[PDB]
This record gives C-alpha cells, sequence and structure tokens, in this order.
C-alpha cells in the first residue's frame, strides 16, 4: 500500500497562509498520516507581493515539532521553490542555505506575470493559449533546471481564467506533455499528484493521463500533496488521488531526506 502522507502544504510561514504549524500536525496524526513535508514558498521578485520565508523561525518551529512528535509521525521541513531561470543563481544559493530535506519546483509566474485569477495572464487569451503558455515554462524548467525532487502541479493553470470550463486536457497538449514527463522521467524526477483540484473529475481525468503517460516514458517516482493552506483537508480528494495513483500501477509514493530519495 501507498503509505498515507502529505509532500505539498502550507503553514503560516509561506506569505499566503494563516495556518498554525501545529494544526496541520495534528490534524496529519488525525487522519493516520505517516509522513508529512511542510512545502512553504519561496519565489524571488514575486511580482506584486512578496514570497519569502524566514529560515531561523521556521528550521526551529519545525524542528520542535519533530521532536514533540516523534513518537507518533515523520515530519520533514521542504519547500515549494517557485522557478523562474531568471533568477537561477539566487534560487540555487536559497536552496541550499539550509538543509531542506524535499524541493518542489513550481511555475508560478511567467514573464514577470503571475498566473491567477484576474492577472494579465488570462487576459484576451484563449484556455488553449494559456496551457500552450504555461506548459512551455514548465518544460523551459525541467530542461534547465536540476536543483529539485518533484515536479508541481502541472494543472496549476487549471485553477484559473475567466472560462466556466477552466479544465486542461492531456490529449490537447499531448506533445510537451511528452516533452515534459520524459525529461523528468530521464532525470530520476518525481511527479507531483496535486489534489487541489481533485473535487472536479475533469482533474482525475488529467492526472489519469499523467501517470499513465509518465509510467510509459519511464517514470518512477509520485510525490502526493493537498496545497492546502489550512490544516483541515478535503480527504475525499486526497482518497480519490491514492486511487489512482495505484490503479496506474505505482506502487509506492516517493519520500525524501535531505533531498536524497528514502530507499
Ligand atoms: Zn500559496
Ligand atoms: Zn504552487
Ligand atoms: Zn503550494
Amino acid at each position: 500500500s501507498l503509505k498515507k502522507l502529505d509532500y505539498h502544504f502550507h503553514s503560516h510561514f509561506s506569505a499566503d497562509s494563516e495556518e498554525l504549524p501545529r494544526k496541520h500536525v495534528t490534524e496529519a496524526i488525525a487522519h493516520g498520516l505517516e509522513e508529512i513535508c511542510f512545502t512553504e514558498h519561496r519565489d524571488f521578485y514575486f511580482p506584486g507581493m512578496d514570497f519569502s520565508l524566514n529560515l531561523p523561525e521556521y528550521f526551529q518551529e519545525i524542528n520542535q515539532l519533530q521532536a514533540e512528535f516523534k513518537d507518533k509521525i515523520k515530519i520533514k521541513i521542504g519547500l515549494e521553490m517557485g522557478i523562474d531561470l531568471r533568477f537561477k543563481s539566487e534560487i540555487n544559493q536559497f536552496i541550499d542555505s539550509a538543509p531542506f530535506d524535499f524541493v518542489i519546483a513550481s511555475v508560478h509566474e511567467i514573464g514577470d506575470i503571475e498566473v491567477y485569477d484576474g492577472t494579465e495572464f488570462y487576459l484576451q487569451k484563449t484556455k488553449e493559449e494559456a496551457q500552450r503558455e504555461y506548459l512551455l515554462a514548465c518544460l523551459d524548467v525541467v530542461q534547465n533546471f536540476e536543483n529539485y525532487n518533484s515536479f508541481g502541479h502541472l494543472d496549476y493553470v487549471a485553477r484559473y481564467g475567466p472560462y466556466t470550463d477552466k479544465s486542461i486536457k492531456f490529449a490537447e497538449n499531448r506533445e510537451i506533455l511528452f516533452e515534459i514527463l520524459r525529461a523528468l522521467a530521464s532525470k530520476e524526477k518525481a511527479l507531483e499528484i496535486n489534489t487541489r483540484l481533485f473535487d472536479d473529475p475533469k482533474t482525475e481525468q488529467f492526472y489519469s493521463d499523467l501517470l499513465i503517460n509518465f509510467k510509459r516514458l519511464g517514470g518512477k517516482f509520485i510525490t502526493l500533496g493537498t496545497d492546502s493552506h489550512i490544516a483541515k483537508r478535503d480527504w475525499l480528494s486526497i482518497h480519490k488521488a491514492r486511487t489512482l495513483i495505484k490503479k496506474a500501477g505505482f506502487h509506492e509514493l516517493a519520500t525524501f531526506s535531505g533531498m536524497k530519495i528514502d530507499k
């Protein structure tokens, strides 16, 4: 069976969450999770809003929780790193500055335009064009950046936009997704299954296709996370994602210590 875990979530150390770190831990324990990894935001030069991370306070707090809850759950100290290749040196210096257990590489902005509801990003742009641009940026990251463990939310672009149906389809993006998935597999990176939109069957379909094609292209490593910014989680969405990962033929989820996969 897949280990019960959450490898993508945010607490008050992230600029867009107010959650108490301890509440994530107690919720995790209450739902039988064996392991969790905090993955707070750092995004360099993010447009319109600071996404900085106080490393001394973050590490001190999670280290305290690790000790407090040692007998009950395994806690890892990770990072969701927004990638922009213009800032590669700053990004690598940041990752290498503290003993992170796990790093997610994510695309949150492209060309100083945030990928979010209401921004320039979706304005006078078809959904298909927004998807094309988003995935091109993801490929750019996978081809040119190495200092991470798992690739975050490939469906991020489907969270937003003026469209009534914001869903992303694998087939409409096949060529670029094959390139991304083949490169992740070749470089021994994990694919994140992100449950944020899993209450929508169209999200399940997209990730089903991602999983099947990743495996066909040599993919081995899968991480699972909620992107929850509060402790209270949608547990049905987590169950759906786990069921899907199993159906696709993956028998384990990847966990990391000091940015090295646990074996
Ligand atoms: Zn956030
Ligand atoms: Zn993200
Ligand atoms: Zn996140």
